[PDB]
């Protein structure tokens, strides 16, 4: 990487040249003397966008070998019987033709092989013959001495292992997340033209910019630069048809300066960072405080955390929330998880699984525990544990295969010292015990209803919506008579009844709090 | 011109300013501006959108507008031929002035614009894919070029090949949608300007009349509708048809009424979608009758939810049951209820449309009509027969999983962003469904009775119009002075089954099936 | 051995007497399965309220066996997995001990493998 200038894998780089290059950097008299012989293919696994593609292109570039070949994964598979090995085999016939002309001067015809999963036969749950070929050509009864593989995949626990034998793609490497002096690195390379040309402005300041950056891939970096580059140019176009008082302005105006922070929050939507949308779409109304149960729940979430955050022991921690319907259970979840500041956070709640079966709902649950597992922290927020087992009273019936699907990823710990946290959502307590999931989990949390008359006349205030009085009268009619309203359902009510004429407000409000039950 | 109507075409400016935007913005500064950094030079717009909704005219006026050469327009795949490589040296000829130009003219080169008509027939064995790849390598090959546009048109977006799809060769898609009122007000207009010229059009035509009435055309389904009326019209003066022709050219005096448009439109042309009739006269038929009270305090409440979901802030989603005994008339109630709602996007999912269909296709259409109401600003949707829905049967009892909580997810999944919405549901057996528990994903629920009181029965059938005084006493006489309990629809029934006897016998008759008929809860 | 690493973490407590009973009766069964003759096949069913370490305990007797062939056949693997998968896995785990002069398979969390569950029961036959 010395000689690329583009930084992130500097480390990998040199172990991966020790692993194989080392063979290539030697007295060639010693080499012929060595009597061995050379690699037959690697394999390079991580997240998506981490440029897999720049480190093939520059190690090649660096040995001064033929031209690469990219080979995408859908681009073999077809659904007639005899028309997968063809391009298998029409890839190797090119080295084959050419080795009889050099057979001893031949050189490396490095390659790329992307997705290599779209052609692995490990779908228990793509045909079974095409990596037969695959092995086949890579080695058979007839040896080929000028090839190399390099393969790409996001699933590494999906490929066969017959294609990791010692014979051919005998090493592995792993391509992980920069950090902050890697985005410093990345924002260098994909900036330095406008710098050039005194496009940028002093004013922004790299650094500032790589901290407000938690787990930006290599995409989105320049992703976020091109919307801030587009940004400027429509605020530039927009001073044109605005007014007119120098004509020259426009090259001052191309400068993106300070539009990068704006681009950060409106132009980028990372996968692996925090998500508003998910927040602006569950605590919709705010989280407004009318009682103690609220400050107990926030406090021992708070403590959970901390917990979490200072454990050796235990890297998996497990809590659960649960309580009456309309409790209004969801918001308090999503808040102790946004309150914890982790960098990956997601929530895998039903409403995304309208229609699908068992079997799909295992795979997004799978994928989603996957993701979670490669950040070094997590904070998973399962929502209803109710509604995706399909529970009906009448019965009972339910899925086994998704209750098993939860019951054995509620246990498995990270690799090495990587850390977990899990939230639960439920309603139904009592059915999950019968089930015999109420003691995988580590810990409980009550979430209590409005019970008492003064709370339910001081969160109405907190609320307001009413005049003075309205609410005396309201706090006299309730007396010390029994209160068991929910939050959403009492909500619902007072707009409910806020939609009549003014002369009959009170009178309705009153009459549908009375009709609705008064006891558990 | 920038008016976008000055031409013969009128519908879309929103997208005509945003083309003007995204295309030509980069041309009009001076080569100063461009040559300072340099931009993303565009060579590649696709169009597509409903069959015959005008495509092809705007690729024409586009043309036309930029003051350039001729664009060359291809007529789909006529580049094939009979021997090997005639294909690819037809498709290399098309690009040969472009070359010329880059070479001498540098970049002070004329703008070259490319029309290819049905450019899926070509694009989507091995002739096909030689000629995608050659015309993938000449617009984006070793040497680049900057003074070519390529235009396409099609009709089905998911065929085009992924490879042709790629930011270089395809940057700009449009896709146009349905006119809306003003431009079918615009279409008529400019579809009808000849004989205001030559003023032989009949006053009886309303040209706002016409506009309301129609509802989901597209502008060719306006054009036939006016030629159909003009076939109507010129029927009247031709009077042989069996015989040897013979017309009347004395007659003359061609003018165009409004009853040869409603004739033709009639039983000429039918929109392929948007047929939002043909139910709200079938599921409600008879009328609705003010037989008692309760039908008052029904609507009533019906229109407080509905208005109480026009103008909410912090409540985007609301739902409504509406219970009762078998045959007492609770489609016909939400019916016209959703009829007096009067929103933009209304549609009934009923299961008379999907009789055998499996679970997982009841899934998806019910997915379908809730994705088709999101889409829209605000609108109410409505489903009938919920125990029908999803298949029910006493003994066991037995039902389905799938619809079931399917049913469930969707009655709380808040439409996106601030639009609105508002679900009524209808069933006659709530024990059931009290015990599936979800009745308390509901909001609210009405009730609908059943005709209980005499003097309701008497109210009823003086208003449906039936019997005499003297008959009416008769009845009176007996049914007065006791308890019923009947539905309407089965009222009906009996009304008509005993109405086909003797003249001396119809009372009789239809007090012994009252008295079979009798019961209470 | 990085399933031995992986399973056991902090090690084991000399708590009592019963863990060297369980540990001496392992090493009586493995003497007991190299030694003799006329019973080739043996095996040993561990049991005990949850939460006690069985697993561990297992993995300590399997790994001071000092067998050639040793394996761990857990039920983490086969997450998703349909009962036709998860009967081929094993008995290819399975038919991997029969190519060798000796062998000990751990089979573990047997109730997970079946599918159990209180309410009907349900189970995969
Ligand atoms: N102090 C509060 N605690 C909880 N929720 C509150 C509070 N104040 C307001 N809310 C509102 O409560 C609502 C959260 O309830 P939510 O819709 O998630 O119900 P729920 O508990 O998931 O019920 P169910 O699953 O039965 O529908 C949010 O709209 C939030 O605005
Ligand atoms: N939205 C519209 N506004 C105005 N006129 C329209 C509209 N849609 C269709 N038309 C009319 O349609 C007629 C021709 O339509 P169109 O351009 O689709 O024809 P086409 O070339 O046969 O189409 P296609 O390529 O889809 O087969 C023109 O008279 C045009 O006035
Ligand atoms: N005020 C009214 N309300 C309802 N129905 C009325 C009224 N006046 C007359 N009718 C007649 O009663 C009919 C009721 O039939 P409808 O099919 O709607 O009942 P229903 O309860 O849906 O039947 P089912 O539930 O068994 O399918 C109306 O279609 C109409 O013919
Ligand atoms: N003497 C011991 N015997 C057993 N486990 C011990 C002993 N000393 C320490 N441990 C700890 O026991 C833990 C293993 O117990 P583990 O939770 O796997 O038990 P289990 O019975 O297999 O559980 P499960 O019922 O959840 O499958 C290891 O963390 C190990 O540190
Ligand atoms: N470590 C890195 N340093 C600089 N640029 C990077 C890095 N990783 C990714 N990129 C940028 O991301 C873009 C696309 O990366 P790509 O090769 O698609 O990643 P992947 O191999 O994961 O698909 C490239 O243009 C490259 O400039």
């Amino acid at each position: 990487f010395e000689k690329m200038g583009i930084g992130g894998l500097d480390k990998e780089f040199s172990d991966i040249f020790r692993r194989a290059f080392a063979s290539r950097v030697f007295p060639p008299e010693i080499v012929e003397q060595m009597g061995c012989k050379h690699v037959k293919g690697i394999l390079l696994y991580g997240p998506p966008g981490c440029g897999k593609t720049l480190l093939a292109r520059q190690i090649g570039k660096m040995l001064n070998a033929r031209e690469p070949k990219v080979v995408n994964g859908p681009e073999i598979l077809n659904k007639y019987v005899g028309e997968s090995e063809a391009n298998i085999r029409k890839l190797f016939a090119d080295a084959e033709e050419e080795q009889r002309r050099l057979g001893a001067n031949s050189g490396l015809h490095i390659i790329i092989f992307d997705e290599i999963d779209a052609i692995c036969k490990q779908r228990g749950s793509v045909h079974d013959t095409v990596v037969n070929q695959l092995l086949s050509k890579i080695d058979g009864v007839e040896q080929l001495n000028n090839i190399l593989v390099i393969g790409m995949t996001n699933r590494p626990d999906l490929i066969d292992e017959a294609l990791l034998r010692p014979g051919r793609l005998e090493v592995k490497m792993e391509i992980g997340l920069p950090d902050e002096k890697g985005r410093l690195q990345i924002l260098h390379i994909h900036t330095a033209r406008m710098r050039g040309h005194q496009l940028l402005s002093a004013d922004v300041d790299i650094k500032e910019l790589a901290v407000e950056t938690k787990n930006f891939s290599g995409a989105e970096l320049e992703g976020l630069v091109r919307a801030a580059q587009s940004t400027a140019m429509n605020r530039h176009i927009k001073a044109s048809t605005k007014v007119e008082v120098d004509m020259e302005k426009a090259e001052s105006l191309q400068v993106t300066r300070g539009d990068f922070l704006a681009s950060l929050e409106n132009d980028i939507k990372p996968a692996f960072g925090t998500n508003q949308e998910d927040y602006a779409s569950y605590i919709m109304n705010g989280i407004i405080k009318w009682g103690d149960p609220v400050t107990r729940v926030l406090d021992d979430g708070e403590l959970l955390v901390q917990q979490t955050k200072n454990s050796d022991r235990t890297p998996l921690v497990s809590v659960l929330l649960e309580g009456p319907p309309h409790s209004g259970k969801t918001a308090l979840a999503a808040k102790i998880a946004e309150e914890s500041n982790f960098p990956f956070i997601k929530i895998c709640s039903p409403d995304k699984m309208i229609g699908f079966s068992e079997t799909a709902k295992c795979q997004a649950m799978k994928k989603i525990f996957d993701d979670a597992y490669k950040s070094q922290l997590s904070c998973v927020v399962v929502d209803d544990i109710e509604r995706l087992l399909d529970y009906v009273p009448i019965g009972p019936r339910f899925s086994n295969l998704v209750l098993q699907a939860l019951l054995v990823l509620l246990k498995k710990a990270p690799p090495q010292g990587r850390k977990l946290l899990i939230i639960g959502t439920t309603s139904r307590k009592d059915v999950l015990q019968e089930m015999e999931m109420l003691n995988a989990f580590s810990t409980t949390i009550h979430v209590p209803n409005i019970a008492t008359g003064e709370q339910l006349l001081e969160a109405l205030e907190l609320l307001g919506n009413f005049k003075d009085k309205e609410r005396t009268t309201i706090a006299q009619q309730v007396k010390g008579k029994k209160v068991w309203i929910g939050i959403k359902k009492l909500l619902m009510l007072i707009e409910m009844s806020l939609q009549m004429d003014p002369e009959y407000r009170v009178r309705k409000f009153l009459a549908l709090l009375r009709e609705e039950g008064a006891s558990p």
